[PDB]
DNA sequence: CTCTTTGTTTCTCG
DNA sequence: GCGAGAAACAAAGA
């Protein structure tokens, strides 16, 4: 998932887990947990969930006074809450039980993982991870990113996709934002100029904030959270090959850009 | 059978 | 430091 769908899931389960005491956890996969799962079952064990938060694609899961659970889902992770009763399926991997049911956390390609550390050291978690501002208004300072276009030559897809930039995009939306601001996913970033980077900067945030009250694009359909999302009927050029661009009617192509599936109108993003 | 592709991140190699 | 390529892993399609 990108931001939008991890904010998603981050919002319903504030709904549903907030105030819940942990009776056990159990790990099929334990070594997803990066700091320990029998340390992580030592220490959350009995412990009551305070809070769900969010940065960049990272949940982080507040529990207790003074732990942190950072959770990224990476590809293919995947959230629900079951009843306690419930079937095991193929790629579960953990599970917190609760009173009344459980919060499982599935992933077929086990890349996902779960971190365990303090309250004090989430701030410096992320500031050793380089991850750059929230996509909001206030805190994407437009100055600070152009300063870092002009001084750059990366191409601006990848350049976009490191979070170092701007937190949170990923293949879908770093390839809707281009095509949003004409920008080719090849361009270097020193070439744009002061109105293409005013554009790409709003266009960041606008996208990001629409597909968060959609709640999220759900490329397929899966038994899991979150809930269906509706921005995937929004989507312009992600997975659309061969459709007809919806401002000018040429074709959208697919490339390959630094390995990543590339999908633009080759007349709106002129190279 | 092989090869490619896939919502992410982070590594080695030269 | 850089970019290219690949790894972690599983499943599906050509
Ligand atoms: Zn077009």
């Amino acid at each position: 998932p990108e931001l939008p769908e991890v904010e998603t899931v981050r919002r319903e389960l504030e709904k549903r887990i907030v105030g819940q005491k942990i009776i056990s956890i159990e790990a099929t996969y334990p070594r997803m947990v990066l700091t320990g799962f029998e340390q992580l079952k030592k220490e959350l064990t009995g412990k009551t969930i305070q809070g769900i938060s969010r940065r960049g694609k990272y949940l982080i899961f507040e529990i207790g006074d003074d732990f942190r659970l950072i959770s990224h889902l990476r590809m293919e992770g995947k959230y629900r809450l079951a009843t306690l009763d419930a079937p095991r399926e193929k790629h579960d991997h953990l599970t917190m039980k609760f009173a009344d049911g459980q919060l499982i956390y599935a992933d077929v390609r086990k890349f996902g993982t779960w971190e365990l550390i303090s309250t004090d050291q989430v701030l410096p978690y992320f500031l050793k991870k380089k991850i750059g501002p929230e996509p909001t208004y206030e805190d994407f300072d437009e100055k600070l990113f152009r300063e870092k276009l002009r001084k750059s030559t990366k191409k601006i897809k990848p350049y976009l996709l490191e979070q170092t930039l701007v937190a949170g995009l990923g293949n879908i939306y770093v390839d809707e934002v281009l095509w949003l601001a004409k920008i080719h996913p090849e361009k270097e970033t020193n070439q744009l100029i002061e109105s293409s980077i005013h554009l790409l900067h709003d266009s960041i945030i606008e996208i990001l904030q629409k597909a968060i009250k959609l709640g999220g694009s759900s490329i397929r359909t899966y038994s899991a959270l979150p809930s269906t999302g509706k921005m995937q009927n929004e989507l312009q050029v992600y997975g659309k090959t061969g459709e007809k661009c919806s401002r000018c009617g040429a074709e959208i192509q697919k490339i390959k850009v630094a390995g990543r599936g590339t999908h633009f109108c080759p007349v709106c993003q002129q190279k």
